[PDB]
């Protein structure tokens, strides 16, 4: 179309991620990307007759939940602080009661500590967090030839993402 | 490649663009596609060789820049809460003395509102500030028509900012 071919969608929820579809699809959108660190939402996306897929392989989502947006915007903040301090390129969406938080191009060892903040932060603040993906390189091989094998025909991935992954293959 | 098809490069500097992807180059990384605010960055991605491009249409990227990370953080950080609050979707990173945040799905009065605010929030922690992109639906449209007469095959937009720009045309 008149302002790009391909239309980038951030999906943290399959319910979610098929509404978004859906209200894009009835918008005139004729090529949708779904991203995800979720291997199942990326199956999803397919299923529902996508093709382009960005993947996350070394990196992480993290998820705060709570009623509080307060609460959950100062546990985000701590994560932003170091995840930059360490070169990592973050995402950010408020969802809801959720927060979500796209961290890549970090290692194992500082993915591992992120992930360790993520769970005090969460107590500290009287919150919920989850971890989606990340933790490891030959799981990421795997669920990629997975996608291909279930009609994937390009998948993306962060440079940064893919440069640790190179350092760690 | 076994990991993937397309790495992500997001560019904010022209030289650091082209030494990101000769970096990606010697891996041997085989398309790139380069996302950025700045459409002679964007130009130059296409001169250099590549076909796939991320564009900015509603949004825009804001940057502080100062030798104090902990100013340019609590700059960064009243940014952040703000646009998550009006339903932003946000992209950081921390490149030398730069902090750039993209910041999409938001309407023209609010990102009129962000940018103002991040005048404010410069002076207030004394560094400098500077904004690329948005504020011009018809200048996007042109820009894009621009890309692709200069080659681009594929032109991706994140979802919420070509919502935006369809609830604008
Ligand atoms: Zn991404
Ligand atoms: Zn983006």
């Amino acid at each position: 179309g008149a302002m790009g071919d391909i239309l980038i969608v951030w999906a943290k929820d399959v319910d979610e991620m098929l509404k978004q579809v859906e209200i894009l699809r009835r918008l005139g959108a004729k090529q949708i990307a779904v991203e995800s660190s979720d291997w199942r939402i990326l199956q999803e996306a397919l299923k529902k007759g996508g093709d382009i897929l960005i993947v996350n392989g070394g990196g992480m989502t993290i998820t705060f939940r709570g009623d509080d947006l307060e609460a959950l915007l100062k546990a985000a903040i701590e994560m932003i602080k170091q995840a930059l301090k360490f070169g990592a390129t973050i995402e950010l969406s408020l969802d809801g009661n959720d927060l979500n938080i796209n961290i890549t191009g970090v290692p194992e060892q500082v993915r591992k500590e992120l992930a360790k903040e993520a769970e005090r932060l969460a107590k500290e603040f009287g919150i919920t967090v989850t971890r989606t993906g990340g933790g490891d390189v030959d799981e990421m091989l795997k669920q990629v030839e997975i996608l291909r094998r279930l009609g994937a025909k390009q998948i993306a991935v962060h440079s940064d993402d893919w440069r640790i992954l190179q350092e760690a293959l």
